[PDB]
């Protein structure tokens, strides 16, 4: 039961052992604790957070232990707050690693740790709470600032309860028919005036899905939000964190005609069919499948309304989730954005990485506008989505489509 | 109900894993292993699939599948998902349900991540049928030797079912060439070195040994990974594997082989894998060594030598047993039943309950050597880094009437 010889940094180092942040991810992505405060993780520290364990079985965790290639006895040096600490040595006692110590040095020199480069765009819930409430902050926006709610249309376990101040946008106020891709750019003006945001408005989404959210998010920064931020995780983080809701309609809003900037202001960050078949069979960019592994081989389309299997012929696989509506992949088991090390790793594996131009997409543009979101958090530089997606691709039949099981050598 | 005929819904192995369920790995033994399907695939299994080959099954009675799905634990409800081939899932989901098994599902995702897979760190020690023949033909395989190849049939004698069939291109040696009387030990440095100029082996020349018995070949192997040949190989399953899967043979005696005088490097290179009697002792007691057993459950509880000419019964006191067979001349409990390695991973269990560990100094030992050589070669090919054989065994020990001897059942505790 007793944790072995505490260690610093350096000493853990020197005996190959792994450091391990046991606080929940938004600190260890480089939120500080407390004002002024350390902000991010030890170099090379794995984050388990304790608040997952109840989420993890058994074989979750020897997966996961895997995955980080912890070694049998290779020493672990756990950090954060001591409760936690003592939660996450008890499981991995349980799991059989041999060698668990404290980090004795744990975040004491703020200049040596390591951060999300913009972690500041996934936001957690005590911090929006706390803006609310005018406590003085880490990144505060600039100016004014919004809280919206996403999701597929009219308002629904939103008159239920939301986010204390929160507006309502349906998802069908920027996408539609006929290839659920973003709507005009006179249509998005519209829209941006009638929930009166500003070109320097913060805004701040969050649904009861991620990727609802985070493809709202995406048009935005197309049409020329300049912060635009994600609650990271979703409503569901606030609701288990027992902070306040509202109830009922959204409020009137309050009209905002002049947006300040010409609509659209980063039109880069997306690419028509012509420029995502572009991408392909290059080492300097990628276009991104985030399809599940049945779409991505061909078994399904992912959709009831779409007839035809297979996947961009060149797409290299950035993973997704078990169908067409998650993306385990890209969770930690409270639905946070997994670490960073960990969705760089896997990307790399199909030579999707950071120098490239790349470009996500999926069935229609939610899933890719996720990983759009947490790539931009990341620091990539030159990421966008490619709207039409499957859809569109497969309705055309001379476009080229890969079916099978293939792996990253395959799209070269 | 039992007419129900719904199919039960694939599972991600994110999935499977939310769940605590099982997966199984209907591939021959040797991908499981890590042996790719093709050059540059995936290599291995997912973590902690169990692997039950499809082509075992005409050989499992009832009985035997029912002791395979106990011994694994698979609760007749918790979900198994199962990978591999079509025609090898369905044959193994048609034996699983009519064993009783109710939640039996696809892994949709197998295999698609080559870098969560596991596999023997060294499986390429362990080769199978197909990629040989491969070889011979000038094909790309994976894991090519770097230079000259041999292959090489071993057997007690001189060649008898060698001259009805052998591998092609196979030479033949005789295992009285590398031990003998009075202790059936190895013979000495001078005459390896001698056997190696006769057979043609340099210390880079890289031997493909393989036997009617896998321990006759495992025996050879040993020794000419002792004196110094670098890349040594085993047939995994040995000589039954080539002739079930009706690849072409050769018959008659032994070609003639190029001598080969100049072995390259001083004879022995790797003596530290072999001990002698004193070496062996001193692994006794310890929970940073191990002494391992590798004798049937009756030699080691003392109610029979196992051998004709070996009188006394017993075991070296506080050596751990680490399974074997049946009797004395069986190997059961390392094996398929097509004759193969068994799982790494349940071998790697079986040893861990006797206190036996990959973090320690091991060395096997059985009446003379020869299974302890098996087990050294899977040991080997499970990337164990200080695993040696204890050549004299129960022969020698029990020689000298005052080194101490264990009878009776007993477990680890009993040696530590
Ligand atoms: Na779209
Ligand atoms: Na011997």
């Amino acid at each position: 039961a007793e944790l072995a010889k505490p260690l610093t940094l350096d000493q853990l180092q020197q005996q190959n052992g792994k450091a391990i942040d046991t606080r929940p991810s938004a600190f260890y992505n480089g939120w500080p604790q407390t004002l002024n405060g350390p902000s991010g993780h030890e170099l090379a520290a794995l984050n388990l957070s304790a608040s997952w364990l109840d989420k993890m079985s058994t074989e979750q965790l020897n997966a996961w232990i895997k995955q980080h290639n912890l070694k049998t006895d290779a020493p672990v040096a756990l950090y954060g707050n001591d409760k936690d600490v003592d939660a996450v040595k008890t499981r991995l006692q349980k799991a059989g690693l041999t060698h668990i110590s404290i980090l004795s040095d744990a975040l004491s020199e703020p200049s040596r740790l390591q951060k999300l480069p913009h972690f500041e765009q996934l936001v957690y819930p005590q911090w929006l709470h706390d803006l609310q409430q005018g406590k003085e902050v880490t990144a505060k926006p600039a100016g004014d600032w919004k809280v919206i709610e996403a999701a597929w249309g009219a308002p629904k376990l939103y008159l239920i309860s939301h986010i204390p101040g929160a507006d309502y946008i349906d998802t069908n106020e920027v996408e539609s028919e006929p290839l659920w891709n973003k709507v005009s750019d006179e249509q998005l003006k519209a829209m941006l005036a009638k929930h009166g945001i500003r070109h320097d408005t913060t805004v701040i989404l969050y649904g009861r899905d991620v990727y609802a959210a985070a493809r709202v998010a995406q048009i935005m920064l197309y049409a020329g939000v300049k912060d635009v931020r994600l609650l990271d995780g979703g409503w569901q983080t606030w609701s288990d964190a027992g902070l306040p809701v509202e109830r009922g309609t959204p409020p009137k809003v309050k009209a905002e005609p002049d947006f300040g900037v010409k609509i659209p202001a980063q039109p880069q960050l997306m690419l028509d069919m012509e420029q995502a078949r572009g991408l392909l069979h290059r080492q300097d960019a990628s276009l991104v499948s985030i399809r599940s592994w049945p779409e991505f081989i061909g078994t399904t389309s992912g959709y009831s309304y779409i007839k035809p299997k297979g996947e961009i012929a060149g797409a290299r696989w950035g993973h997704a989730g078990s169908d067409s509506t998650h993306m385990e992949d890209f969770h930690n088991p409270d639905g946070t954005m997994r670490s960073a090390d960990d969705i760089t790793a896997m990307w790399k594996a199909w030579n999707i990485k950071p120098e490239q131009q790349v470009s996500f997409y999926c069935g229609t543009g939610w899933r890719a506008s996720e990983t759009f979101m947490y790539a931009r958090a990341m620091g990539w530089k030159n990421v966008s989505v490619y709207d039409g997606g499957w859809y569109e691709w497969s309705s055309d039949p001379k476009n080229p489509v890969a079916t099978g099981e293939r792996g990253p050598d395959s799209s070269k």
